């Protein structure tokens, strides 16, 4: 609700808006509440949430479903969906949630259709949620993987993805000036999160 | 050479010195070819070298060992050394290359004396040193660990150690200006590494 209106993730759809025409289909993989896959059928996009959580999903359907908008529980590795089924896709911060980001990586890129747009969020490196990182120090088995912008963007383009554009979600103290003299790595360290633009190759 | 005269590593004597009083012994923890070890021993003490690599301990030997400057091989996770038998100590990036940096710490601990100092550097998250973790998401064994600054700050404080003060080494295109509005933890993310300045609790 916060995070999309006017939190870390207000600025997404916009960024979304600029690359993918609109009554594209889209998928949203890891769509929590589905929040965020609403707000997608309100800018005009046909719409799908997918998520693991049936809690998560049943949420998401009270947000009325439509013709524009429709939410299925499932497996992020292991998505219900044929390939190149969807137009675009966004993964907002749900790779990082797993034990195996390039499986779920592969996922994505297979129900996408080629040449298509996926928009991905990665937490920055000093993000609060990687917190959640810090017990495997004493060797205790933790959710959130470690997978930095940096790292993922490497991973998607070994993968066969191109990376066309992206921005940053600033946390406190940060400013436009200091930004525009620093290479593409250290914007993404200042970050709460880095949102990539990416394109299935063709 | 470079790293120590110039380099990445230049300004490290010159904090240490800011708080470890001269004549005081120090232990160099992961010394490699024992420049650094050398360097302590040139600005006034009594300096001892400690490396796993028979070959790096014995390129440390040629510098000239003398009642100010002397090098033994060891595991860092096994130090030779009997408990407090050190005044102060120094580990420039020597715990980022472990599996069990834990461990590791645990040993500066043991042979640190109660109230003595510790130096101790941690590579920022973009250092390019830390592209050796990259394989892991392939499901390779890495040398390099994943522990950032922060969690290794955090790591210290639990396990006996005040955090006094800390410098940065930043990376081209960062200036004094911007840093003056970070917090310490978005100081530390823009870094190449960050040199911790920390004390064995009494
Ligand atoms: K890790």
């Amino acid at each position: 609700q916060e995070m999309w209106d006017s939190g870390s993730r207000s600025t997404i759809i916009p960024f979304f808006e600029q690359y993918v025409k609109k009554e594209a289909e889209v998928l949203d993989v890891g769509c929590g509440d589905g929040y965020g896959t609403y707000k997608l059928s309100r800018t005009g996009y046909k719409a799908v949430g997918v998520d693991i959580s049936e809690v998560m999903i049943q949420k998401g359907k009270e947000r009325g479903e439509g013709p524009d908008l429709s939410f299925i529980k499932g497996d992020l590795s292991s998505l219900p969906f044929e390939n190149e089924q969807f137009e675009a896709i966004m993964a907002i911060n749900s790779l990082e949630w797993t034990e195996e980001p390039l499986r779920a990586l592969n996922e994505i890129k297979r129900v996408l259709k080629s040449d298509g747009y996926a928009c991905i969020a990665i937490l920055g490196p000093t993000a609060k949620p990687r917190e959640n990182s810090y017990p495997r120090l004493y060797g205790k088995d933790v959710v959130c993987n470690t997978m930095m912008p940096w790292e993922f963007e490497q991973l998607v383009k070994e993968q066969g993805f191109k990376v066309v554009d992206g921005i940053g979600v600033y946390k406190r103290g940060v400013n436009e000036k200091m930004l525009g003299q620093l290479s593409t790595d250290l914007q993404q360290s200042l970050t709460f999160l880095w949102v990539f633009m990416l394109k299935r190759h063709k």
